[PDB]
């Protein structure tokens, strides 16, 4: 009859475990996978964790409170979300075990934050900063998210090299430098690209000294309500506007415009006019492509209505853009020599329109990895650094008194969880390889020793081309710990 | 068959306890959060008790009769609600023990009232007056109820020091003098502020001898019914009201106006007029800001119809307000040098627009506390003074006869409950620490000893910078006692 | 159907655990008692472990095999059996936990052995040897086993001073030099004593230069079969034997004998003869008294046939024994100044012939304790050294490879068990006290800090006058370890 006082806590834990016990199947390079079902019998097989974190039917409030945290992680990295997830769940489950033994909650948390703060603090000092831009460690940082095609790693690396100065700019994501096209040849372009064919085509074509205008709109004349097409006067507005459209066309041919970019379609009047005035134009671009060409050229976003300015303000919304080339043998457009910022574009080849959507995603995780690796610093992957963390946390067991000492230890052993799982995924005896490795680390005084989950032999992870970005690990730990804490702060349910 | 006679009592008690066992979790510096659910599956995690009191499905008459009390105190105090709640539940629970043991109900209540009265008298007599409006005890009094935040303490101290004169007016609450701004800097301002930019902005600008008028409205021309605009007379009348509009605008430019304040919009014609006459304008301000500037400048609130006043009685409804300055690099407006009373304004800095609504919640708890701190009367917090109360109540056990004597005793032990819970919230053995402290107070004869619920060693709460205001505890006790009384006077249910 | 392969393990474990869970209640100075039943409805309340180990109806093979260990240590030491019992049971439980976790058996035990060896190594090396025999640490070593009779301690240490040289023969027990007697005065006697009144009363009487003969027999004439009294020749041989008996009596009166010692009865002729020759005699003494006086006087044991010796072996078969005194007002006899071995005699006072039997029980364990304390040296009691052991064993957690490391840890935490129990017997939060003491010990680097299970204050145990003998702890740990080891090698039950 004493169960109620501890009811709620368990009520949460059982749920949390039930979640992580699933994602654990998919963790690590030789992770497994999970199969989700919607009531309509829809079937999905994911091997990536985040997908499963998103799609799994988990209505339990706790699980939700883990999911929100997962969302809080995907916003910052793209890789190593599964890590903080599993870590959270373990911290919860094996965390509560000490509370059940008789250690009161608040005094558990009290030691746990100590463990956390200390963990981060040591991550800071141990975050291996590069001091280079050519380092192989970065290339590998892209490789692991890259899944190991050093081609992608190389081109992304060279690309980031070309723009090292704006790697200091928080208003910049490297992931944006990638657009993939089917059957292309994996390479780099020192400018911005638009994956489209121009309005009228007659083979690969090039223009120089490009005066261009960009529009977040389409090229039709100004509209008035539809009912007004039955009022004759509205018709007079129609003819008048028909005049002012062409007038504005001449206003464009006045300033020497030779190129036009639109997000929609084009009127026949415009098509004919352009056909006559040697001005090239491309339609239906992405709002993101819009943003990129806008930033690169230094132009101003314009629409239909901004045609009424008197040619004097026209020189204020234009673009340049040193050179421009459309390839018919490759079916796309290249803009180079912008007078704004200097973004490039990395293109990746594909087979069908299937892989073509994933290649850029891999590019995103790669570039993001590289970005945080160059910015933040690297820690050894393989879950190996978590072990150094583990023992160096366990150390506080007897440096600070109180029952807090227990909580700390709970934290400590929890940090051991990742590696084992990976190993136990790759088919190893988790305990043998964990104990052997954790013993090995001390007897070699190296926190970088870990396991190649393919051979079975232990190697140096940095030399294995296996590392993680500092901030990724840092904020993974940071969020996961706090969601755990704020989960065990729960006492009751109504 | 005599179990029936007491039925109702349990029906209430069992409910009451079941409620309070939750709120105790929220008491004290290391309280535990609770997880509430609405039947639609709505989820919430709260840590302060008052929040928890509301979503909890408690249709039970007793529970309702406690909720009403808590809500009734937060309406009248603001701090120490969790406390009086728990205390009430305790008086009920430890109250019934004597009734079941064999003490008749009325004879319980009768002594309980006596215990109450004595408690009150002792709170009054032992209430520590400040006599130094600058005293550190007050600053701390703002700190612990606030959340610490030594900035707020400082600014509040400066505010109360510069304005000690209005601590004698009971028709005034200090807490409303706080407004927070995103990215601002926690400081004190000797005037009234509006956190928005005036009608035309460029740089930080200041004007002197400010002629301002206040309006609980906006600057548009006079409106007429939509049907009445279909009578032709409505159009020319529209011209007419526009006429009286222009007349009144010129009537404004007559008086030397340099500033305008509105709670609504502005006519473009009017805006043109103001732009033409070097007149500054602010729109859609807070009504609280309205009232504050109204008091500060000594002006009178007026609206559009009072524009027909003949410029000479209009000159009496105006304001000044010696100086007024808008800062554009911080985005707000400050008015100082009113010729009426001289109220100030406390400014609090923030990170984002999320936290921006929460700091006022600490500020209200802070300032209000300080407000009650000069008014009162400081007592040691930590629930530490309650034990002195307890024992000094137990003293009456054998100086007064009757079975009434029993009721009193119950009362005494009830007072011990808060501290106890605090301890077992902080993860200490409540009975042990209570036992140690209650002896310790006698062996040092100071009612100021309590326990640091973080370290574990006992200190003077005054020396810990941790105290509570008198009046809050006074009516907290009075109310909790009174609801307990009206709860145990219950015999039956129909 | 795969559960059947682990059946035996729990089948034993549950038993061992259930036993030690009982004996633990009684462990330590504030241990509790248990109420044992014989089927006849006989009731027993025990507080000492050994009693409980003996009377408890525990037929389960494992439990029996623990009883065997208790029997095996109490027989070889006398103190510190309860400890090794509890420790054993703990080793069992925390042993199985890792198997349940997944650590395979053999790879656990193999290293557990390493843990043992290192533990022993620490017991040897850290044993503070005395080198002074007068050291207070020894007096205390007797004190803790003594139940707090500084008299017993003092007299024992002074006695040991008298025999520091003969403490080296293991064919000697110091505990035997103590016998307690009703209404006596707790003191030391420089000889061997016999607590009986001789066949002669005269008042307190003293004799010197005693030429004495010792007999593992009685003073009867030579006996002949009752049937042989039907053979006539037996009558005259009986008379002749009656003659030779008195003849040898004269042979005794020849030698200047003044004292006679018998283990059986006395013939009437012998009795009269003895009365006539001023010779004092006592009958039916203890065999232990027999051997000790045999060692002391240097006399030789004799029987019936050795009356036929030709006046030649009598001068060598006698005893001496310089002085001898019988006190009738204290009711016993004292022999001092022997030319043989040099045993002394410690006498302790008592109330009735009941307490006189428990007093000797305190005396034997006391003397034994002191014996091993001088024999090997002392280690700190209070279960305090087991924690040092715990940590210094834990040091091997990452020092040794293999899946084995984990097993070591179990060992470590097992060593933590005693203190906790002690504390939780004394009514403290065991875990809290561990958390405080285990840290306190490291940051002060002394393995001698522990807890006074009365106050709550921590003290130095050697400075607290509370210690254990080295060899005792050594072989206690050794035994518990070996029984645990030999218990977990069990696979099945048939
Ligand atoms: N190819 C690999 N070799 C060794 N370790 C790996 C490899 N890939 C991933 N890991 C380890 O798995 C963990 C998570 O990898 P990550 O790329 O972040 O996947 P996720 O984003 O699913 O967590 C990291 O700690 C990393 O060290
Ligand atoms: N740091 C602290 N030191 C000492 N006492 C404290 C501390 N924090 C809180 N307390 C005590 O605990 C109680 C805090 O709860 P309270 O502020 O009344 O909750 P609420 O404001 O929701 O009513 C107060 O009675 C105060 O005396
Ligand atoms: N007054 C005391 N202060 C500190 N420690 C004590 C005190 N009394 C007993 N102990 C400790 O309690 C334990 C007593 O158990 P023990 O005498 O070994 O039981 P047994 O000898 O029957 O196994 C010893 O380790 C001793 O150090």
């Amino acid at each position: 009859e004493i169960e109620e006082r501890y009811q709620a806590l368990f009520s949460n834990a059982a749920a949390v475990k039930a979640l992580t016990q699933v994602v654990a199947n998919s963790l690590g390079p030789k992770g497994l996978d999970a199969m989700l079902v919607d009531r309509f019998g829809e079937v999905v097989v994911t091997n990536d964790g985040v997908t499963i974190l998103t799609l799994m039917d988990a209505q339990h409030p706790a699980a939700r409170m883990v999911v929100n945290m997962a969302r809080a992680q995907e916003r910052e990295v793209g890789d190593g979300t599964t890590t903080a997830a599993v870590l959270a769940g373990a911290l919860v489950s094996e965390g509560v075990n000490q509370i059940l033994k008789g250690v009161p909650v608040s005094k558990v948390l009290a030691g746990m934050n100590r463990a956390l703060n200390h963990a981060l603090f040591l991550i800071r000092k141990n975050a291996i900063k590069v001091g280079s831009i050519t380092d192989d460690r970065l290339l590998a940082a892209a490789k692991i998210a890259g899944r190991g095609d050093e081609r992608v790693a190389a081109i992304l690396r060279d690309a980031a090299a070309m723009l090292e100065d704006k790697l200091q700019d928080p208003g910049f994501k490297l992931a944006d430098l990638v657009l993939a096209k089917v059957g292309a040849d994996t390479t780099l372009i020192p400018g911005v690209v638009i994956n489209k064919s121009p309005l009228w085509e007659e083979g690969s074509q090039k223009l120089q000294e490009v005066r261009l205008l960009v529009l977040d709109d389409g090229l039709y004349p100004e509209e008035v309500e539809e009912e007004a097409l039955a009022s004759e006067a509205g018709f007079e507005q129609y003819l008048k506007n028909q005049k002012i459209f062409q007038e504005n066309l001449k206003k464009l041919k006045e300033l020497g415009v030779k190129l036009i970019l639109l997000t929609r379609g084009i009127s026949d009047i415009a098509e004919e006019f352009c056909y006559e005035n040697e001005i090239m134009v491309i339609t239906r671009i992405t709002q993101k492509e819009l943003k990129r060409v806008l930033e690169f050229t230094g132009a101003r976003a314009a629409k239909r209505t901004s045609l009424n300015k008197p040619v004097e303000e026209l020189q204020k919304m234009l673009g340049y853009a040193r050179t421009c080339f459309y390839d018919s043998r490759l079916d796309f457009t290249i803009i180079e020599g912008g007078a704004g910022k200097a973004t490039a574009t990395v293109l990746i080849g594909a087979a069908t329109d299937e892989v073509v959507d994933e290649q850029e995603r891999i590019a995103k995780d790669a570039a993001g990895s590289f970005a945080a690796a160059y910015r933040s610093g690297v820690l050894p992957g393989g879950g190996a650094f978590f072990l150094y963390l583990s023992r160096e946390v366990e150390s506080l067991k007897n440096r600070l008194p109180g029952m807090e000492s227990y909580g700390v230890m709970a934290f400590s052993e929890a940090l051991k969880v990742p590696f084992r799982v990976m190993a136990e995924n790759a088919g190893f005896n988790g305990l043998e390889k964990l104990g052997d490795l954790m013993t090995l680390q001390v007897q070699k005084n190296n926190y970088a020793l870990g396991l190649d989950f393919e051979t079975g032999e232990f190697i140096d992870m940095i030399a294995g081309g296996v590392v993680d970005p500092a901030e990724v690990v840092y904020q993974a730990v940071k969020n996961a710990s706090e969601v755990a804490i704020s989960l065990l702060k729960i006492n009751t349910i109504i």
